[PDB]
């Protein structure tokens, strides 16, 4: 089956309500630049951000022109034309409407609270899908706490049961309603709903992980923000999953979580990987079509993991625009976040800016020699690995913030349609390199093992390995009576 | 208010039914060797030990001559009349019928498994209590396994139903019936039922620690059975109770349960201290009144922490009976269980045998040159630091297994009663040593400790401490918008 390719489709609410295809400074991205051969690479496109209000329904921004509106989202439907297999999504949430201290926090925890909450905010859900011609719901809570999840699990499974109702009666069965979060690409994020991922997961057609900005000018070292694998030279972190309530023993959770570790993408997938009951063929890994960029860096090792000057604050304190090269940065008016369309031109333009490779991470930067500048980024080559790696571990496919970041040929999106689908691509002989994996063991990723049937009544020394009710067990010290599974003295390690 | 003395009188099934008070070759220890003055010494002798038979009540060992075993209970309950605080229990249990292995294990598994099957064993243990004139239920099940813990505690509680009541119909204010068990004093067998120590202890007025037999011939290295702190020279152990079903973080069982440890009576005890809910004036200590020989041992520090060829099954499994000096193991066809009564006898004997004292752990041991023999045992001496240990804890007591093993003249009581209760004697500046103390810190035993309180709405860094719902609480990483209680982040730390 093909592989999933979700790009998001942000506007804000000033562009929707003075839309335009004929003024980049007033819209950069317009859907004209979404070409029909663009729009046959997407699966879906993730038209953002509607939100939840305080009446606790799905909403726009009140700000929002609603002519204007339907307009955009009309523009990007009529792109179904070209791409039966195409899917307009929408998304509820991000980050600034949704972190903990956004602006409409409370409505994603309130409107989860009750079955009649969760029945209002569902059914607002499809009826805003049905009003705009959506072809099914993205939700971006950035993110649920440990006590929230179980509400947030319902109002899924509610939404859900409205989808799949829709479906049967549009009659849509060939191009069902779907069902999507974006997740959080990072353990710390991760572990306050980690231990519900199975229930999280099972409403869902996919679960977007978030693996970018797993570094920034908020971290006192410089670093790749979507290594694919670790580097043993670079930073490492807390696990902070060994935190989540798991209720698993030390030994369970010390092999699932080493730590420090290495915050990298194979790192938050195979933490998808190792709960029960979470299909790969649901993750779909984040890529960015972005950079992060980083002043007062020291050579030596090209700008890696090297201490910086660069503020973390949002909104950017300063004027200092000291990305050279990079205009972009100052109609937006931050030189830490730069496009990869806007990238590739300093790359291009002779500003000092020397493209490295790091073979552990598999990803790209920018070192500025001069200037003692250095930027993390994706491209087409890292999307390579990425892409050979969604194929080895069978993931659902591949999701990226955001379309208005490409180049304006769409370089990146042909890259991902191309890594997996054309014939004239070969990446069987393409090495992943020897970067550290994640091997973190869970319930998810039990090897098959054989051993002996448990005896009831033998007395078991210290490592003996045992077959019982379905796994294999190991013991963790000596004179062993009691059975598996009953007792803290046996671990299973297979099954 | 006095401290709990809780001695076991231990006779087994042929010495009732062959019962006389005029043969030391047929009953070895007698009632009548408990004379008023050791009376009075005692709080609680342990009549052991009934069973449970196939119809899951409490019962006699069906070999039992009934009549000759009225007598010989009728015989302990006179000793009442010489000290009116005192209290004859009786034991159900112990290792040979309880064990895993042992012949009735399945009864007591089956007893607590159901309502009907606990009400109608509560009731046979009343029953036999009133029959036959005790004065309360012990129970020495070692050890239910987790899945049965549930069980066994609901049987306690309905125990204590029945115990209460009969206090009231029988006019015993002053003297309440009493419900005990005997607990495992090693972390092995403690986490089975760790998890649940609250609800275990809540209808006991004792949960008696079994302290001893920390060291042993099943184990590869001689050590001290019962050293009250560790020695950093001795063997150490794999920490258990990290395994046990306790729902904790990581970070909470790592600090609560350092791995490995010290195998010490120090640390059951503060194992015990460490959970919610269980409190000190229930936890008693166990002290043996015995000592464990061992053959093959070399020199270099007399025989502690050495390498040794003793044979570990049991039965012994020879005729060879190596203790030289030991007239009882020649009797009882073992030579690795001394009673303290032969151990004093063979060091004044002139057998070869050296005195040895662990200023560590605070204990003797003896040492043959000679033959390479080692014995770990407890005397008067170790006692002090004990029983200061229990008052400086605030431990309700001591108990011990077992009388028929003392002196004739009952210095290892006399001693015990000394320490608690003679006004002369003051170990103000008994020095406690500098042995290892157990470093867990857990729920129960948190320091006390002062922060700012928590301000919602706040974004706190990594390290940061506020107070909150009666807690001080550290956060382990950065950025955390979360409130304590609520959060993965947020690690209870004090107060
Ligand atoms: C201050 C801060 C602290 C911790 C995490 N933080 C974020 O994780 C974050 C994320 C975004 C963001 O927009 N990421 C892109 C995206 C794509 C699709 C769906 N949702 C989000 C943002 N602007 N600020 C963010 N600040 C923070
Ligand atoms: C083979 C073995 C391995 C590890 C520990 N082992 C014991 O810890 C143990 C303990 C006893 C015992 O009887 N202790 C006396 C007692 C006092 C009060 C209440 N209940 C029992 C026994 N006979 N074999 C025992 N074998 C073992
Ligand atoms: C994913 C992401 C996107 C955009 C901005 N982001 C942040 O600005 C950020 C900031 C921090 C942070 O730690 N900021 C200050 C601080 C340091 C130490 C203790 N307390 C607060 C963090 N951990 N993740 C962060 N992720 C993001």
């Amino acid at each position: 089956t093909r592989k999933a390719v979700i790009g998001y489709y942000f506007i804000p609410t000033n562009q929707i309500n003075n839309y335009t295809e004929t003024d980049t400074s007033v819209v950069p991205f317009p859907v004209s630049n979404i070409t029909p051969a663009k729009a046959k690479q997407l699966t879906h496109i993730n038209f953002s951000f509607l939100d939840i209000n305080s009446n606790l329904e799905c909403a726009w921004d009140p700000a929002t022109n609603d002519a204007k509106a339907r307009d955009v989202v009309n523009r990007l439907t009529a792109l179904k034309a070209h791409n039966p297999s195409l899917r307009i999504m929408f998304s509820i949430g991000g980050w600034y409407y949704s972190n903990d201290l956004g602006v409409s926090h409370a409505n994603y925890v309130n409107a989860v609270k009750t079955p009649a909450s969760r029945a209002k905010f569902a059914q607002s859900c499809v009826r805003i899908m049905k009003d705009y011609g959506f072809d099914g719901v993205d939700i971006d809570w950035e993110y649920p706490q440990a006590a929230e999840v179980d509400g947030f699990i319902a109002a899924l499974q509610e939404i859900r049961t409205l989808l799949n109702q829709q479906t049967i009666t549009d009659g849509r069965q060939a191009l069902p309603y779907q069902l999507t979060i974006a997740g959080a690409g990072g353990a710390f994020f991760l572990s306050r709903y980690y231990s519900k991922l199975a229930q999280i997961v099972a409403p869902l057609d996919y679960i977007n992980l978030m693996t970018y900005d797993l570094a920034g000018p908020w971290e006192k070292v410089t670093n790749h923000q979507a290594a694919l694998f670790g580097d043993a030279a670079g930073p490492t972190f807390y696990n902070a999953l060994r935190e989540a309530n798991l209720g698993w023993s030390w030994e369970e959770l010390t092999r699932a979580f080493p730590s420090p570790f290495s915050l990298t993408v194979d790192a938050a997938v195979q933490q998808h990987l190792m709960m029960e009951g979470v299909p790969s063929a649901k993750i779909v890994m984040g890529v960015p079509f972005y950079g992060r960029a980083f002043k007062g860096v020291s050579g030596g090792n090209g700008g890696q993991y090297s201490s910086h000057s660069t503020p973390g604050e949002d909104p950017y304190p300063s004027t200092d625009y000291w990305l050279v090269g990079c205009e972009e940065c100052v109609r937006d008016k931050d030189p830490r976040i730069a496009s990869y369309r806007q990238l590739e031109q300093m790359l291009q333009g002779n500003y000092g800016y020397q493209r490295l490779w790091n073979d552990k991470t598999k990803t790209p930067y920018l070192y500025h020699a001069q200037n003692g500048l250095f930027v993390t980024y994706d491209d087409a080559e890292s999307f390579k690995y990425k892409a050979k790696y969604i194929k080895q571990q069978q993931l659902g496919g591949v999701m990226f913030w955001h379309l208005g970041q490409d180049n304006r040929n769409g370089d990146l999106l042909a890259a991902l349609d191309r890594y997996f689908n054309a014939a004239d691509y070969d990446d069987s002989q393409l090495d992943m390199g020897t970067g550290l994996r994640y091997t973190g063991v869970g319930p998810g990723n039990l090897p098959i093992m054989t051993a002996p049937a448990y005896v009831p009544g033998t007395t078991y020394a210290q490592g003996a390995l045992v077959s019982y009710q379905g796994y294999v067990w190991q013991t963790k010290w000596g004179y062993i009576t009691s059975a598996p599974g009953s007792d803290s003295a046996w671990l299973k390690v297979g099954r």
